[PDB]
């Protein structure tokens, strides 16, 4: 079973526990507050050249490496559920203008075409993925929700308290993350894809 907060209170007491255990370094810690500042950029870079960081500048390799070792540190010590916002772009350049009805529902058809895409299958991540313990307003219009069954055990860390830039209760997993998508469905409403994926590492 995996452990999926209902209450904001229970989710940022449970956080804050983890990240006071931590035992970041200063280094870290600036190298973390760095990414939050430049999320989307930097996992842009990391998308084109396939995780391979070598030919980045001598600053920003250090930055991100001191990132990928925090993780060494920050791990869920139990099987939890976080969760993600996404836009139509996320299932492919085909589904960014193709995805939603103009009244606010997903295309059932473009959802068929999505499940045939995606359903069973392996996606790899070059970014950095950021997730929140809840989904509590902060994806507000989002057509895409991901929920990620993390083990016990698995690189995750909660840095909501880090840096000005980070989330909500918001969870950081590791660049280079590989997911199960198990299965895909619609809301009762119709106006959202619901994906349960299975995070590896």
């Amino acid at each position: 079973t995996y452990q999926e907060f209902t209450n904001i209170d229970q989710a940022k007491a449970w956080g804050n526990a983890q990240y006071k255990k931590y035992g970041l370094s200063k280094s870290e810690k600036e190298a973390i507050v760095s990414y939050t500042k430049s999320a989307s950029e930097i996992n842009g870079k990391l998308r084109q050249n396939k995780g391979v960081i070598n030919g980045f500048p001598s600053n920003l390799i250090k930055q991100v490496e001191l990132l990928d070792k925090s993780f060494n540190k920050m791990k869920t010590p139990e099987n939890i559920m976080l969760f993600r916002g996404d836009d139509p772009a996320y299932l492919g350049t085909e589904f960014q203008n193709t995805l939603l009805n103009s009244n606010g529902t997903i295309n059932k058809t473009a959802f068929e075409k999505a499940k045939a895409k995606f359903l069973n299958k392996d996606r790899l991540e070059y970014g950095y993925i950021s997730t929140s313990l809840m989904n509590v307003s902060q994806f507000a219009g989002r057509p895409i929700i991901t929920k990620f069954k993390v083990a016990k055990g698995s690189k995750a860390g909660y840095i909501d308290p880090i840096s000005a830039f980070a989330g909500a209760l918001e969870m950081l997993l590791p660049r280079h993350s590989t997911y199960h998508i198990d299965d895909m469905r619609l809301s009762s409403d119709g106006k959202q894809i619901i994906i349960t994926a299975t995070m590896m590492g």
